[PDB]
């Protein structure tokens, strides 16, 4: 006996049309506290767009995304434009694409693998702390100052030393790809990519710059410390043989943009609580102060990830209030009850960690900063699904031990070495893109601890 699921309350003529445009984020909160954990959203003019389903129970999301992962598909529109993009990489690939990929990548995400990149991570992070020491200012805006620092990161993990020059060339060609992608996978018409509109024809040039660039750096590698992309050039076995040349770069590609934005929306909102809540501060101060030495201290190392608990519990708080990937797509193949509710066929549904970690079903007082959550007893306490922000089951991130080494080590150095007070507006409106996006500064004093 499947109940229908409820359609949120929009415009009499356009549904959920405005609300999702002008205020996502609040428009899924609302959608939970009026219409319940399974509902629908409604388009307009009727006929556009068929009704997009929402599950924002625990349960529900550990059924999408783990126990009928099979039923739940990346059969969206947006992934067809992502793989048009930037190519079908580990994010996109479905079925025995998928399955060779992951037998090829997932050697190069070991613990011990990613616990090697450690002293890039902190090398990066003294790097800026040394020019944070020389802000003439004092302040810095964090959303700003993390997404170039993420992208440092993670390229110093992908390309080695001295690859500032291939940093920029990402900085402003990968950006404007996902761009034209989500614009298109939203959107109600799609005009060719081959059709010459100026928007298309720029696409296709920031496509060949970076394409370009990505190949040169693979073909480098082609001639331990070794960097992602030389062990991604060495991935081979018996049966699936090694990587092509297209498929290299696809995968460059979708780590880079999976590792971006995401870390960077966790480092800069951690570092922006911390600065709004002193006696927090002061304690994952006092905890690095004890393992690195304090100010002018020793680098953290991958092993003093399990002696600065506090940091890590501040930083799973952050990305409970802040989930880089606010919403996570998917697509029904057969009809599913999910909370005693039907799914249809063919049905484009989302899971979301944006309403799920704010629910009062499992957080008392769900919009506290409160880091005591993320204690072992505490999150025994909880159903597993509460907290989810990379994702679950068979395709939950590969990349979430990376996040937590560099953000840990990072914002340990960070902490060792500046004090962090916030300054101006200290509420920083939110919206939804790929990832949750930063629509106001987060605006910071930075003070040298020594
Ligand atoms: C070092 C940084 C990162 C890298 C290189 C990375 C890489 C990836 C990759 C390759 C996948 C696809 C995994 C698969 O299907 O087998 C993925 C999935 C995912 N990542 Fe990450 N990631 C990183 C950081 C993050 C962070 C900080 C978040 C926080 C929100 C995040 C959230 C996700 C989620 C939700 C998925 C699942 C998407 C879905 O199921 O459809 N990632 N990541």
């Amino acid at each position: 006996g499947a109940a229908q699921a409820p359609i949120v309350a929009g415009h009499p003529l356009l549904g959920s049309m405005n609300d999702l445009l002008n205020d996502p984020l609040a428009t899924y909160l609302r959608a939970r506290r009026d219409h319940g954990d399974v509902v629908r959203f409604r388009a307009g003019p009727p006929g556009l767009r068929a009704d997009i389903y929402a599950v924002f129970s625990a349960e529900g999301a550990q059924q999408v995304l783990a126990t009928e992962s099979g039923n739940f598909r990346k059969d969206n529109v947006f992934y067809g434009e992502l793989r048009d993009s930037v190519g079908n990489g580990l994010l996109t690939s479905q079925d025995a694409t998928y399955l060779r990929q992951r037998r090829l990548v997932q050697p190069l995400f070991t613990r011990r693998r990613v616990d090697g990149y450690a002293g890039q991570v902190a090398d990066e992070a003294a790097g800026l702390a040394e020019a944070w020491r020389g802000i003439p200012g004092g302040g810095v805006e964090l959303v700003g100052e993390m997404h170039r620092f993420a992208l440092r990161v993670v390229g110093r993990i992908l390309f080695g030393t001295d690859m500032e020059t291939t940093f920029e060339v990402i900085e402003r060609t990968l950006p404007l790809l996902q761009e034209y992608a989500l614009k298109r996978g939203l959107a109600p018409v799609r005009t060719p990519r081959t059709w010459p509109t100026p928007a298309n024809r720029r696409a296709a040039r920031t496509q060949a710059e970076l394409f370009a660039l990505c190949d040169g750096i693979i073909d480098s590698r082609r001639n331990s410390g070794e960097d992602l992309v030389t062990l991604l050039v060495r991935a081979g076995n018996a049966e699936d043989g090694s990587l092509d040349a297209a498929e290299l770069r696809e995968q460059v590609l979708i780590f880079l943009l999976a590792g971006h934005e995401t870390t960077a929306t966790a480092l800069a909102f951690a570092l922006h609580l911390l600065a709004r809540h002193p006696e927090q501060q002061r304690r994952v101060r006092d905890e690095a102060d004890r393992v690195l030495g304090g100010p002018g201290g020793r680098a953290p190392t991958a092993a003093d990830m399990e002696a600065l608990p506090y940091l890590t519990m501040v930083l799973k708080e952050a990305m409970r209030l802040y989930p880089s990937a606010p919403v996570i797509g998917r697509r029904a193949v057969a009809d599913a009850e999910v909370d005693g509710v039907r799914i249809p066929a063919g049905a484009d549904l989302f899971v979301s960690p944006w309403v799920t970690h704010r629910h009062p079903d499992y957080w008392p007082d769900p919009e506290r900063f409160d880091p005591e959550r993320f204690t072992p007893e505490a999150e025994a306490g909880r159903p597993r699904y509460a907290w989810f922000p990379f994702g679950g089951g068979p395709r939950a991130c590969i990349g979430q031990h990376l996040s937590m080494l560099e953000s840990v080590l990072g914002l340990a150095v960070l902490i060792r070495e500046f004090e962090f007070e916030a300054v101006g507006e200290e509420e920083v409106p939110l919206g939804a893109g790929i990832t949750l996006l930063a629509k106001g500064p987060a605006r910071c004093r930075v003070i040298p601890r020594s």
